[PDB]
């Protein structure tokens, strides 16, 4: 110790781990207190050349603590996860945790789609098209009886066969519109900080999903729009006073945080559609930990 | 790369290199915004099982920022307390070193101290008292020794009253009481692992430098926090000390003390926008980054 894991290994291994199943954990001991989530610090470099965030986790049920580091630099963006031993202090693993961290999140994404979409849905809008909405497509191909699923980003019309042999059920769409209509879920996996749907436009009550944080505040539906939405997210205790749609509806469009039904915690532990249903992730370091200990766990 | 440096090597590459140098170019860094001084993360650790704290530190001149983590793990009788220092590339997002940052953490730690004693203390200081016997105070008595035409030199720590013989020759007296020991001191350091008072600037015969540097707790103190009410204070770093050393923490909660009174800290000291005393060390990441790119540099 410590082992060090670059890229390739973390991918081998990757492949190896049920992450839905290690997230599915990590909340119910989350909820009965034997993980504890840190708040994440941001450090701006010297004269716009980036930003980085480090990302903690408190696995105390594992004996294990860890930091992921993720620079953005002027753009490359990377991660590395630091994991250490509560037991003597010394360091087990360092991880490149650059696809780590798209699984957690669409795994994360999924626990919720499954915990929150009717058990019938059919319909599946995905907005996005990169590796984040791929792996939420991967992660949620499987969850319901979908008859169709849409997808949409601006540069799919001007590679193309990849996403659609990503699922037999799965047709590239014009435009937003075309891809939500008639959703029963829509899941925004987006780069994008601004709106990219109002929910008032839809046929009908859909579960919608989130996931941008590229940008200070960044987010994908109108913050207003969350005082029509039943609303869920990762964490209570810490999404409300981040996620950039939460801030804004409450600082603006009187929104109060005490009108999330269910986190993950609650949702995984039973605790927890006339209205459509909103669910916020904005990635927990605990993820990220939970992630990198089951790496190191199979890596022994 | 990333290169892994355990303890043994990170002493010797230690000895290579001139910690007080280093520092002293650092705080003049950071005085000149070259580099950027987050403050210092702590963590708890559930059903009171210890904490860790990360420090941070952006070395933008050198193309390299990282975070050293410090777990403090609760035991029948003394904490077990570890440092890693993560050095992460600013050019390719990329880990450079993971070292451990146990004895280079020491030499920082006495070694700021030192700067601080140059700034600070009487061109004409004669008397030095150190509290404290262990590996910090063996450190901090070798980088204070030749920056005063230091006469006395007495010491003081209750199992007193092994590798410090290391460092008794490694430059004069061991006191049998703290106030023997400080009895007509110029300068007093505080080196302990106490997470409470070991020193009252009160009963103290006349004015003195008063240093102190522990950690050895979520608000390990040295000195009452009253004290700071009666004392001139400096500080490592003024825009992140106050918020998390013990006493100032304390002070300003019970004794109506405010963090403005910091009279100055290391930056503005050794840049001349500064002006009994007082000065408090708790860590800073800079140093920490610093002394691991240093060592990387080296490979
Ligand atoms: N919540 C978490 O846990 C977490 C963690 C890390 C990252 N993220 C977020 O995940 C996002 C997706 O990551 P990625 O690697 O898949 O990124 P990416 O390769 O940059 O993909 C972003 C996608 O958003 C699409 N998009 C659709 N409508 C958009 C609109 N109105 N404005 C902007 N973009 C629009 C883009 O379309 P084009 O084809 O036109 O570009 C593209 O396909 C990141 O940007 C980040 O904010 C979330
Ligand atoms: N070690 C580092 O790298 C480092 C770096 C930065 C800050 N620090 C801080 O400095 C502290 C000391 O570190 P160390 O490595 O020198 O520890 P150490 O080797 O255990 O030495 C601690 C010394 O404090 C003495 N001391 C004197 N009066 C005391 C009192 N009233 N209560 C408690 N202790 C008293 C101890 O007495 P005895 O001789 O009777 O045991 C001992 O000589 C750490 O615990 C931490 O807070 C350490
Ligand atoms: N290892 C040090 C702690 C490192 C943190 C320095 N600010 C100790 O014994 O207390």
């Amino acid at each position: 110790t410590p082992h060090v894991i670059q890229q390739a290994q973390a991918r081998e291994l990757l492949a190896q781990i049920d992450v839905p199943q290690i997230l599915h954990k990590l909340f119910r001991d989350l909820a009965a207190g034997l993980a504890v989530q840190p708040a994440q610090q941001l450090v701006a470099f010297p004269k716009g050349a980036g930003d980085f965030i480090n990302y903690l986790g408190v696995l105390a049920e594992d004996g294990v603590y860890g930091v992921k580091t993720s620079p953005y630099i002027v753009p490359l963006v990377t991660a590395w996860t630091l994991l250490m031993s509560m037991h003597n202090g010394q360091p087990l693993l360092l991880c490149d945790a650059h696809e780590l961290t798209t699984a957690r999140t669409a795994a994360t994404t999924a626990l919720a789609v499954d915990a929150l979409a009717p058990l019938a849905a059919r319909r599946l809008a995905i907005i996005g098209s990169g590796k984040v909405a791929q792996a939420h497509l991967r992660y949620v191909q499987n969850l319901r009886d979908w008859q169709h699923i849409s997808l949409f980003s601006p540069s799919l019309a001007s590679t193309l066969a990849q996403l659609t042999g990503l699922d037999p059920r799965l047709s590239i769409a014009d435009s937003c519109a075309a891809a939500v209509a008639d959703a029963d879920v829509i899941m925004l996996c987006t780069s994008s900080a601004g709106p990219v749907l109002d929910p008032a436009h839809l046929s009908k009550p859909a579960l919608i999903t989130s996931i941008s944080t590229n940008a200070p505040r960044a987010h994908e539906v109108p913050p207003h729009s969350l005082n029509a939405m039943q609303v869920f997210c990762d964490y209570r205790q810490t999404t409300p006073d981040a996620a950039g749609e939460m801030l804004i509806a409450s600082e603006q469009h009187g929104w109060d945080k005490r009108a999330v039904m269910g986190d993950l915690p609650e949702l995984l532990s039973d605790m927890a559609y006339q209205r459509p249903v909103f669910f916020r992730s904005i990635g927990l370091g605990l993820e990220d930990i939970a992630l990198a200990n089951a790496l190191y766990q199979l890596q022994r």
